[PDB]
């Protein structure tokens, strides 16, 4: 029986959810596609159902969004910012139950569910101010009576495909900035976080509707691969922002390129921690633990490879091993819990596969490697030593808590090994020259680099230069005017 | 027999050119691939020969470039700017003979050959100033004692593929900006402008060498589709800048995307729109020079002219009278305006296009024929009477054919122009301010360049990183 | 008897006001200086009393503010932005009663009282986003191993002196930006709007105190000229932002310069409207009316000089005259009212003086010129013709609704006349070349220029380039680091 | 008899200098004020003479400048940039003789005289690039159909008052930026560097004239305190840039404030701080060259050196050994490091300062005496043993006297340095990262320039305006 029909989960109704929900929103609510049940990963119990988009729903929604755009694009950017502000406030009002839904359906612990909603609120607060800054310079020409104008216009319809592990804030970032830039949006979320997508969309729909704006400015089309593929191939989707697996992302990028569209791709993270001989172990150990096992190893920023100098390799592993033992496991909505379940049963199987492959490729499981004996999708946070940095499994996209540990003897080889990889790098050392080399041209090619950083989400590290990220959701033109 | 073996073309030797030239430079000169002979399009005579890159030449050049990068990337951006400045100086010193080579091998008129080199000179001066602006903000972290640094680093090796019609300045732009950004470069130009590529590379090579820098910072691998494809597929080429045809460009972009690399693509069917209230003394000369400049072979060349029906006949008549005064001649002839098409195939394509235009109901009101003289000369051509969506008027083909269209409403002309995909520029003539705002604004043209009555580029060649660093109420120690 | 002791004005207590209020806040509330009564300008009735700062209060407050700065400056700018956000929300919660207080004590109509509070809220919303953007570039040196860093630091203590006519939002703009920039503030408001200053400070004090921050980050020292002079002369006040009369402002600027301090001065506005022969009279007439008589002619942006082409001079005057007749007069808190009283009795006397001086200098009063026969400080909105553009009275700082009208025959002379003046210019014409000349180097030297603008406060027109206004509240250093 | 009438100084004529020169330029050359003779500080011989501006000369020059501005302000910023570029070229062509004049009249060594002209050349190149960046954003209005344009306009006439110690480059900076920003300029330099002011103005005047521009765009009125005061009080001078002494600067700023004009003031007592963990191989040469460069007459000259007590004696001893090797000579002597003070009064002030330092308990550990040779030569000087707040060590006086102070704690040395008002720069030597962040951050130095172990400027010359313009659901018409 459905969790939403059970008394203690009645709070789900505060988000407008019921036993069976419409997964399409374009000003009207609907859904003639496949009905999907989403499950609570902490106990494998069905929560509720969502009627996903058919192809016809998708087609209709795109047309309605492009119609809404005609209205929305004529609304001054600061007034668009005000709408985004109101979205932030509406999320604020529901931050506790929406956070609880994130922990329930997705599986991250409560303060991260709530904190992810907070990131969306923060982004809205930011966007209101940003909306006053959207524009380019007028420069004088070398020609008398001629003006040179850098003009920024909305791209039109921004398609947004998001992943299971951040099922609120990635949409939120894309949506807040796309909106202030004068675009309409169409969202296809992970099918296993459909209730979350529906709930967020209900909050946004109310703001739009209260402001007498067409709902399709923020359209939703819940669905699986066919819907995502349709968006990738749709010339009416002027910009496709995709976040998710490397394999699907590659195919999305190719489809967009084939039609000369624009895409923004945020793909898989095989992130490294490097601890040099002179590292502060009091910093290294807790930072590595939270980076590796936080959100059950399912962040795009999750530490999956730990390089340790051979001199301190054993001590650091021994302390991580003891630390892993003390991780508090349970339901993710229990405030005491630090470690919840993996998102799906398939995830647990992928985890088991990876662990076997690591062993066969020479690795030793010095902690974990196994499924926990309890309801839900619980696996032991896992540590593997002995592999070469070259090992195929260590460079396999697996959203599971498996930490591959590598020894190194000097700066030379460990820099080289990491340069062989093509999201974030974190180093621990007191050698300033070493830090400058790693931050400079010869170092990591990662978009995110941390230096001696001890262990809310750090959205500030994922923001073009400075505040110019809005330019990614607009198109530039150079306009030359002869007013002579 | 080769022009470069004739006394009157001895000036070619001032560029270090010989009867047969090495088309590979990576610190050393070489080339073990196929020889290519390039021809002057003004008389179809062979100029000289270039030995192109083999696959092995390519592989070795990439390796040497990546080795040079270890040295180049360590040089502070302003110092790299000074190298680029010296390149501009070296170009300036050879501007007359290099310009003449551009005119001789490619076919554009001398003032434009020289002008294109001058454009590269100006780019170098621009790049020097830019080189002191490369950097990012330190932002405050929300966490006390932590700094957020926005760091910019070179991407590494920048591959540059260029086209025949601007065989100097497009490379120049990519090379100067990529250089100040701390990248090494690898150039593959159009096979039919190989001598120009060699000559430019010789000038740059001398500057590098005189500064005791490794020459592979500005590497050359002359070749055709094989070399270009290798670059597109090569994981060692961190960024591929391609300029050229949409067909080839798409395949390049796809290949780059297949390996998660970065590409810059510059691939346009430019339109001019004259509304009823237009100043025709602006419209007619603008249309003419945009249509026939460089014999219709620019990426910005005007190929479609929309005219309000009330003024359509007059503007066409005025254009015809002005076209008749176009001064045709060899690229080096004083005061000439109009030279040859780049190739014999261009001439065939031109004739094809004219035939198709008549077949689809169009009228040739001016030109349309090959000129009976040596070289690849065709009459600059005007076609009326075609429908706006007629397949021949959207065909990407570098020929001086201007297709003219009537319109009644602002609404319909905007509609017609907004169903062209990936147009490069749109130029409008009108005195209606409201109309201008409509055309420039969100519901208007989608073109990247818009004309009315006529500094962040370095980030394209670098990679950004966000770097976070750690910098009873009483602090003891 | 005091209005605050009368039943219908009990809403004043929602702002924490009582019969006698402390006018000093520095973490503690106090005031050993002169007690002042402020009056309702609509009826001359006393509202309540405020105990202003003594010199000793002032000295103590400055020391406490500089102590608070040691704490405040160590708080990350984005966290400072969050405090400013909360101030915005706290103002929001009290926007109706605070707006009503502005209409009561200051005298502008209710939607402007409320709207002025809204401007402060808007500025706070803006500042939260701005706080993430505070910083300068790191550039590479020509010298290997050397970094060039543009560093921004708070100036320290920012003294803020404001005027009667915008007794909330000018402080608010200065305070919001100064705060995110890591400064502490000290406020001295107009003595005749002391209750407003006290109320705003109570709202801010609560936010600071709830966040366990020292209250002196946002200090208040109510007082008259001696307090303002002390601030001007105080080397501990690193930046003095002054808004008010030209005469006092000049003296403030000189005192600051004498001690090599920094000042920001916003002084008197003798603003012009120019209507050319080809102007849209349907735009000109209502725009001139609201610009001239809005807030009873007491804005820094108030239109005081109207240049009309001789061809349309008479029609435009005749229509303004008819329009003035239909202005709805009454208590400014009455939602129906468009036109309230002048702020003080002295203002009414200044008004009478100006009108007499205009007559003696050759001018004709074609409408108004007189005091209205009713309780409070009501004068007739006034129109004067016949003066030369040269007339001394027409270039006299008088916050009164007097509109001096001038004829001109051509663009030449009217541009010249205006260039003789050294805040805002508004032109009405269809001649594009004319517009470009007036906007360009040869035109107005005003900081604000409007073109055919028809008639909430336009804070966007009072914002250095773009969003760089925060630099005015910080000090720049160029730091050269040798990390080689 | 005048140096310029001697054969060996005939090179002065290459600058258009004569026995007596006009010190007013406003399109025409003139000067009806007092004649001044300037002297070479290396031998106290008269060089040549300049006829300065009378009040009437000043009044007429302002009028002519404001008339020139009507023309100049209409020229597009990039075109104004090109004029500035040509000025840089013209300076470069005379760089050797103009540099020698700087050395001859002002007294800094030749490599620095030439170097200062080179600085002006470099500024001109910088300004050319800046000239294409002058502009503001169009921002969206909150009101539909309305645009917010940020407009920048020239302020009009920029007055420039400069000092003796950098008699070329300070004017150069102000002039080049003010010019590209569309302003006209009026220059009054130090009376004792009048010949330098004339020579620079002759170079600029020729560029303007050859471009058919009115010469008053770059006007000159040579004079003293009377002319400077007139500029400060003159409502027609929209912006007054003053560089010089704090005493005079304050009065200038006050006079400008009295008339609601704009001023830029550049008025410093620079400190060096060596902590216990400092690299002394960095400290000693840095301290020496910063202390004695230009015989101690830069605005950046090191006058206070704080040394941790543990290393104080060693650093002092090392400085003394290095000071003894300073190569003293005439400014034109090859390989020399140290020339004369600018004036005889500077020498008197130096002797005064040395006496006062001993009187207040200081010890002269090196130098302290006049050198017994022609000209205004004094020994570069080191004084130890004084208290940090001793009145003589904070006196603004351009002399090569380095005051040395001991300290024990970071806390006390920071305290001592933070009770100096309006210090220009602070240079620290230390390997402690935490200490650096403390010194660079909000609780650290208040100096505008901070050194560790060693593009928005155009808006200063313009005025900003915010310009708002107007650009059943169905729209009819
Ligand atoms: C990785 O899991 C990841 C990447 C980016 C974000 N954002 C920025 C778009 C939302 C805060 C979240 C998570
Ligand atoms: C079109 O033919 C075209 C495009 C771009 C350029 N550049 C910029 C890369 C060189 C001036 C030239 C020609
Ligand atoms: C004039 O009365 C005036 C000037 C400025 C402001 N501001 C900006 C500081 C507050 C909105 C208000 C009124
Ligand atoms: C100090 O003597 C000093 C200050 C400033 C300058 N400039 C910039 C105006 C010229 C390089 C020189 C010397």
């Amino acid at each position: 029986t459905l969790l939403i029909n059970q008394p203690q989960y009645a709070w789900l109704k505060e988000l407008g959810l019921r036993e069976e929900n419409e997964g399409v929103y374009n000003g009207s609510w609907g859904g003639r596609g496949e009905v999907i049940t989403t499950y609570c990963p902490a106990n494998n119990e069905p929560i509720a159902r969502v009627r996903q988009a058919s192809v016809a729903d998708y087609e209709e929604t795109v047309k309605k969004a492009r119609e809404a755009w005609k209205i929305w694009a004529d609304i001054p950017a600061p007034k668009r910012g005000e709408i985004v502000r109101q979205i932030g406030d509406a999320l604020r009002e529901k931050i506790q139950v929406l956070g609880s839904l994130v922990s329930l359906e997705m599986g991250k612990i409560l303060v991260e569910g709530v904190g992810e909603v907070q990131e969306y609120v923060d982004i809205c607060d930011y966007a209101v101010g940003l909306s006053r800054m959207i524009g380019g310079p007028i420069l004088p020409s070398e020609r008398s009576g001629h003006a040179l104008i850098e003009q920024w216009n909305p791209v039109g319809l921004v398609g947004i495909i998001t992943a299971f592990n951040f099922p609120v804030a990635v949409y939120g970032w894309n949506n807040a900035i796309a909106m202030i830039c004068g675009n309409v949006c169409l969202w296809k979320g992970a099918p296993t976080t459909s209730l979350i997508s529906v709930a967020v969309t209900k909050i946004i729909a109310k703001v739009l509707e209260d402001n007498k704006l067409p709902g399709a400015i923020c359209s939703l089309t819940c669905g699986g691969a066919d819907i995502g593929t349709a968006m990738a191939k749709d010339e009416r989707v002027n910009l496709l922002s995709f976040t998710g697996s490397t394999q699907v992302g590659k195919q999305v990028g190719l489809m967009v390129q084939e039609r000369f569209g624009r895409s923004l791709l945020e793909l898989g993270g095989n992130n490294a921690i490097i601890a040099f001989e002179d590292a502060d172990l009091s910093l290294v150990v807790p930072s590595a633990l939270f980076a590796a096992v936080g959100t059950a190893g399912q962040r795009c920023t999750t530490a999956r490879r730990l390089f340790i100098h051979e001199s301190i390799h054993d001590e650091v592993v021994n302390r991580l091993k003891k630390a892993y033992a003390q991780i508090r496991v349970g339901n993710p909505w229990d405030p005491n819990v630090l470690y919840g379940p993996l998102h799906t049963k398939q995830a647990v199987s992928m985890f088991l596969g990876a662990v076997e492959e690591a062993k066969k490729e020479g690795g030793t499981v010095v902690y974990g490697g196994k499924v926990m004996d309890r309801p839900g999708n619980y696996v032991e946070p896992t540590i593997v030593t002995g592999l070469g940095h070259d090992a195929s499994i260590a460079h396999t996209e697996t959203f599971a808590p498996i930490l591959y540990v590598f020894k190194f003897k000097n700066e030379e080889e460990v820099f080289a090994w990491n340069n062989e990889v093509k999201l974030s790098s974190s180093i621990f050392t007191k050698d300033l020259g070493r830090i400058f080399r790693w931050l400079g041209p010869k170092g990591s090619d990662c978009g995110i680099v941390n230096v001696n950083i001890p262990t809310a989400f750090g959205g500030e590290k994922h923001t073009e230069s400075g505040s110019d990220a809005w330019k990614q959701y607009m198109r530039r033109s150079t306009c030359t005017i002869n007013y002579s």
